[PDB]
């Protein structure tokens, strides 16, 4: 019952790179028939790939006009990378999708990122007269991350989180705010270090209360998220990094995707100290990574090789930087990553993927009934004209699947493959009365 009840969910970055509705049902197919619970689908990760009917923002003592903000929006996303497949989902597209998707018993879990990842929503700024928004580093401007001593630009933000979260209320039930790899481009993948230095290394020229600041706009879109009904989740490595519990708190109704249990001089909170504040935790775990294209052995880091032997030695149990201890989670989500978004996707690829982290964990995973109803369907309604007892093995392979635990896990299937076997099989053996 506990390994069942758990979460399977599968990422997919179609905030760099264009997915279309169509890719995105053939996803949702696979996560049913493998197992899975959710699709956690980003449409803001550096590129911005979803429009509401209605974009208009009212932020800075003014509205921004929808078709301005609109046309903002999709030139920011093709200035970070013009998809010759496409721009970006629709509402309407969005609210099929999610139809879609409800109807196989799966949910759906969009990504909105920000204060980093956020190349596109700068972009948009920018050409809607913003002035400054980007983060700076000692001269080094970054392209995926906003300013937080900018109100204008976080103002703004705000209000397109808000936004989106508004439109997702009801259909859905978690919101990812992201939060992770604030300025990783403009400070070499230092930026936690860079928002909490002043406070320890003043009068060197860092970001004066920048890890406060960044606290505060955790907890406001925690805020903004939570008024809408949705659970907020976030990224983990931005969370009380270095263990410091000392610059503020952060919002304990944040959910948390453990992705990394950081790396040399990169030095997250482990995932012990989050349960303890009184953090849920999502098993995000970096182990079973893909960057699309990287694929096979040699071709970079997160490429599929190293992220089918991440699935077979890390469980979905095993949680980045426990310090030992036993850490709960809500479930367990295998990511698959868009870095270079002219890289092709490969849908196989994808699925061997799903399809590994599904058998590698087989006693998490719901089993499969559809070809079982399928089979059901196909038995021959009227059965008068046969002998009683071809009749009697039919009508008992029939109570047999019915029979079936409608709870058994991937683990289980080979039960209900026989089950179907033996009811095929009374089927063919029906006799004609003679
Ligand atoms: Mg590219
Ligand atoms: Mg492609």
């Amino acid at each position: 019952n506990e390994k069942l009840a758990k979460k399977k969910i599968v990422s997919i970055d179609a905030g760099r790179k264009y997915f279309s509705p169509e890719q995105l049902k053939e996803i949702i197919d696979k996560a049913k028939h493998y197992g899975y619970t959710d699709l956690h689908l980003l449409v803001g990760n550096d590129g911005l790939r979803f429009m509401l009917d209605d974009m208009s923002i009212t932020a800075n003592g003014k509205t921004y006009a929808s078709d301005d903000v609109k046309r903002a929006i999709e030139k920011g996303t093709n200035d970070y990378y013009n998809d010759p497949n496409g721009n970006h989902l629709t509402e309407s597209q969005m609210t099929d999708l999610i139809n879609y998707a409800k109807d196989k018993g799966i949910g759906l879990i969009p990504t909105v990122n920000s204060p980093g990842h956020m190349d596109a929503i700068l972009n948009a700024m920018k050409e809607l007269g913003i002035q400054n928004p980007n983060f700076s580093y000692f001269g080094k401007k970054s392209a995926r991350t906003v300013d937080l001593d900018n109100e204008q630009a976080v103002a703004f933000t705000k209000a397109l989180i808000d936004k989106y979260a508004a439109y997702f209320a009801k259909k859905t039930e978690i919101f990812n705010i992201g939060l992770d790899e604030y300025a990783n481009d403009a400070t070499d993948a230092k930026g936690w270090s860079v928002l909490q230095a002043d406070k320890y290394y003043p009068n060197e020229g860092y970001p004066v209360k920048g890890y406060e600041k960044f606290i505060a706009y955790a907890n406001d879109l925690a805020r903004i998220v939570k008024s809408h009904g949705l659970k907020p989740m976030a990224f983990n490595d931005g969370i009380y990094y270095n263990s410091d519990t000392s610059f503020g708190s952060f919002d304990k109704d944040i959910i948390v995707s453990m992705w990394t249990g950081g790396w040399g001089g990169y030095d997250v909170a482990s995932s012990k100290l989050l349960a303890e504040k009184g953090h849920q935790i999502l098993n995000t775990n970096d182990a079973w990574y893909y960057v699309l294209g990287r694929n096979a052995d040699g071709q970079g880091w997160y490429n599929l090789d190293q992220g089918l032997n991440g699935i077979k030695n890390t469980p979905i149990t095993s949680v980045p930087k426990t310090e030992g201890a036993d850490i709960p989670i809500i479930g367990g989500m295998v990511a698959a990553w868009a870095d270079t978004p002219s890289a092709r996707y490969s849908p196989s690829r994808l699925f061997k993927l799903m399809r590994h982290f599904a058998n590698a964990n087989a006693e998490y995973f719901a089993a499969d009934y559809e070809s079982a109803e399928q089979a059901l369907n196909e038995v021959p309604k009227d059965l008068n004209r046969y002998t009683a007892e071809s009749v009697t093995a039919v009508k008992e392979a029939e109570k047999a699947i019915r029979s079936l635990d409608s709870n058994l896990s991937r683990a289980q299937q080979d039960t209900i493959d026989q089950a179907i076997a033996k009811l095929q099989e009374t089927v063919n053996n029906l006799t004609l009365t003679p």
